[PDB]
């Protein structure tokens, strides 16, 4: 008897007082203090005044700088566009929630908010593990006569759509399906029940497997090979200062945005891990929900790192916010 | 009858409904609903997960790197100990006080935290303002023989804390005193009601004029000054292309600094002129305590735009947050 228990929603606490209600009808009090729903709506407010602008600007100083739309750029564009889908189809839609103390849009909005706020994070997740292998292909020319174009930069662009959808539309369908979790302000897909009649049970461990573990795999085979590809070819040519010096800030970037994926992605397997162990005990809504509440983190580390970092786009966005000078 | 009066407090809401309340006793859930008192507190969320960050970091640099401990760079090092009086002093109360509804730490907090918020606006608004003066005399070199020293630098900083106790303390003493304002959450200098037992009336006339007016004067003379001198300067060398650049540029900073001077200081003079004029009509929390809502942004971009804005303190601080490369 961890929480309770009805259509559509799973409250994490107990209903032997009495006190629990829909989280589309009533407030969530009995799971947080109203404070603590306020400082869920701060962090709402903080994630939306970063990543709006950043990931924004990402997509403005594209249009401004002819330089920047080149196809090994597509794949970043994507990137912004998947932020913004968290900032506005989650976040904001949770700082409107929050203030409420519960879900108010329903069980469809769950449906809607669920949707969008999961296929961005997908997205965006997907459109890293894209320019890891562009960026493999590219420098480590595994194919023997390859030249990476247009035509190739968009079909990356609409494989992570595809991969997005593929997570984000079976649980409309009847694979999972899209509840409120945590403090039932937001929806996303049901980890949190063994739903048999939507086989939950199934889609997380394809979720565990197609969009956990494969990511991480291709992600730290193509950045390896990277790496391996660009030390050796550096070590030829030891003359050259420049060379050692572009294979340095080459590895550096890659162990940068390693541990970055990292940083997003142990958090899921440590609180995994612990379910897998210690199975028996009931879980407060802060369970599995804490990777998540970090994860949102990276619709603005994400663009500072593969976007502010990079060394033409910063030149370009400083000249924008600077009316065009400097 | 405006609004409610009492011992050490104004809350700008008539009591003819009989709902008014203590602001150090119960919620002032009648100025704001709830989810406004939330939404206050965001605002101190963002105000201090971006201010205290980029305000410490400038006294971490300076400790990492020789060349910033500089003379010139002293009344930069008393700007970013000022904000931080701001962060913690008035940003985190605040933050903690609007989830109560009201300032819960009664009638001395109100001295206390009115004492610290108000000493951290005003040593950075001098501090500005000997930045300035700094600058005119080593650029303009109006005495004939003087050398900028360290010595001199140090009587800059003194100076701030002599003109922010000139304003901050009096309250403490009998002139004007130290109530909640606005949403009651936070206190400050009581401009709101003509309290002749501390000659308030006294008080704001000697506020407007000495840090308000003064202030302004100073900076505009100042920096007029220092663009004349550099252009004229400037315009006896236009076969150096740098000079006519370093010409472009410490225009460009100027007009910066200047604009944003006056995004915070033209709010009070348009809110004072409507005060002037219209003078009958009643003022809910929100008719001066404008300026002073968007005056706490100085906290976060006053360092961007002068420390972070600056050439070597950039450098330092990419290879400090890098841990030593690049
Ligand atoms: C967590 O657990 C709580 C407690 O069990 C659940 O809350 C209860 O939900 C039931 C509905 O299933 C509520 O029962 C309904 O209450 C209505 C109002 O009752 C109050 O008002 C009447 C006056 O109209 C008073 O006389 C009465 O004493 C109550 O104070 C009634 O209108 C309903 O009556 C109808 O349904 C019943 C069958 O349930 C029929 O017998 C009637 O003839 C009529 O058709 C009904 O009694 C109950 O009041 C709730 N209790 C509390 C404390 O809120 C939550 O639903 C549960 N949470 C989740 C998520 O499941
Ligand atoms: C804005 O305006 C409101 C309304 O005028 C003010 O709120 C009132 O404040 C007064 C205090 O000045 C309150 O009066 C006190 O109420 C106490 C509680 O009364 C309730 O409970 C008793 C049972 O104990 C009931 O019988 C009664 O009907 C009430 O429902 C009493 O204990 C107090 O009595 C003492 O003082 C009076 C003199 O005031 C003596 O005659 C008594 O013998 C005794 O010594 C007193 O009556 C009043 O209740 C408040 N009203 C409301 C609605 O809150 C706010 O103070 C004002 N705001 C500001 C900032 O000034
Ligand atoms: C993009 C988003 O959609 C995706 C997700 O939210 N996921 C739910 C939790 C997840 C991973 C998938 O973690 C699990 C642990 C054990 C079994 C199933 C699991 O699913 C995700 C993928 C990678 C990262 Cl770095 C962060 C989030
Ligand atoms: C540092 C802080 O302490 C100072 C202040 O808060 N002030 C209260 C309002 C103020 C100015 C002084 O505006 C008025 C208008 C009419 C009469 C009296 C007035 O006082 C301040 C000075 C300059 C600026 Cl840019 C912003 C704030
Ligand atoms: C680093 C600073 C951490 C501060 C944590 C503050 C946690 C406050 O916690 C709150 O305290 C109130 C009493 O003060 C209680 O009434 C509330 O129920 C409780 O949630
Ligand atoms: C910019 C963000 C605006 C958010 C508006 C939040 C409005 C909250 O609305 C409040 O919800 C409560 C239930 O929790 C009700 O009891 C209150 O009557 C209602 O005012
Ligand atoms: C480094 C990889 C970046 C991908 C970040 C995606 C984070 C998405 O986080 C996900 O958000 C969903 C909707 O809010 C929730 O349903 C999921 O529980 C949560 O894991
Ligand atoms: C998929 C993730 C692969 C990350 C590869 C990081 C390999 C780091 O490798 C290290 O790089 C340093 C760079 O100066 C060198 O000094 C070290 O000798 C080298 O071992
Ligand atoms: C010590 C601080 C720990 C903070 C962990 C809080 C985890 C709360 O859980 C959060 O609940 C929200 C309700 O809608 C969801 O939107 C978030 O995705 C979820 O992470
Ligand atoms: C740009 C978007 C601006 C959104 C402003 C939302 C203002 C909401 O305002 C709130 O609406 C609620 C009903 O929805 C009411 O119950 C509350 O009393 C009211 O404060
Ligand atoms: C990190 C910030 C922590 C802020 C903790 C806020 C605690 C608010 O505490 C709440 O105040 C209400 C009055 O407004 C009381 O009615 C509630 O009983 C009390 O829980
Ligand atoms: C460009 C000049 C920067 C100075 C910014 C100082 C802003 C201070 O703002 C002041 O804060 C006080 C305490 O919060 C309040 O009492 C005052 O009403 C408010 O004006
Ligand atoms: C105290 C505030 C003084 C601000 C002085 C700003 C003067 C701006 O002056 C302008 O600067 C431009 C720079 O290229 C020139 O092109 C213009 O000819 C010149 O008039
Ligand atoms: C359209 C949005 C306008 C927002 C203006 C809100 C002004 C509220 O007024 C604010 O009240 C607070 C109560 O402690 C004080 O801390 C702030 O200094 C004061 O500016
Ligand atoms: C040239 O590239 C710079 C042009 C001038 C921009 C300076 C102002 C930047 C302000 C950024 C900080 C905003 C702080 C808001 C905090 C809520
Ligand atoms: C070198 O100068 C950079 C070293 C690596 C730093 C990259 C990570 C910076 C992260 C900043 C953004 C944090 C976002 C947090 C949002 C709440």
């Amino acid at each position: 008897m961890c929480g309770t228990e009805g259509p559509n929603f799973y409250v994490p606490f107990s209903n032997k007082t009495g006190v629990v209600r829909s989280p589309f009808e009533a407030p969530q009090y009995y799971l947080a203090e109203p404070w603590q729903f306020s400082m869920l709506a701060a962090y709402m407010f903080l994630l939306i005044m970063l990543g709006f602008p950043i990931n924004f600007l990402t997509l403005y100083v594209t249009v401004q700088h002819k330089k920047l739309r080149t196809p090994l750029n597509y794949i970043l564009l994507n990137l912004a566009v998947a932020d913004l889908f968290m900032v506005f189809g989650g976040f904001t839609t949770t700082l409107y929630t929050s203030l409420h103390g519960y879900f108010v849009f329903g069980p469809t909005g769950c449906n809607l908010e669920g949707f969008f706020a999961t296929l961005g994070g997908e997205i965006a997740l997907w459109s890293l593990v894209v320019l890891a292998i562009e960026r493999y292909v590219v420098v480590c020319k595994p194919m023997s006569n390859f030249r990476f174009g247009e035509n190739h930069a968009i079909m990356g662009v609409a494989f992570t759509w595809v991969m997005a959808l593929a997570c984000a539309a079976p649980p409309l369908v009847g694979w999972s399906r899209y509840i409120p979790e945590g403090m039932q302000c937001s929806c996303g897909i049901d980890y949190y029940t063994p739903h048999e009649e939507t086989n939950n049970e199934s889609f997380v461990i394809y979720m565990f497997v197609v969009h956990f573990i494969i990511p991480l795999i291709v992600i730290f085979f193509c950045y390896g090979q990277l790496v391996f590809t660009v030390k050796e070819a550096a070590a030829q040519q030891q003359e050259s200062a420049t060379t050692q010096k572009a294979e340095k800030e080459v590895t550096r970037m890659v162990i940068i945005m390693v541990i970055a994926f990292l940083i997003c992605w142990l958090p899921y397997a440590g609180v995994a891990f612990y379910i897998f162990t210690h199975q028996g005990s009931c879980f407060g809504p802060i369970f599995m929900t804490i990777p998540a509440f970090f994860a949102k983190t990276s619709a603005v580390y994400n663009p500072v790192i593969y976007i502010m970092m990079n060394k033409q786009f910063r030149n370009c966005m400083v000249t924008t916010l600077c009316c065009g000078k400097n």
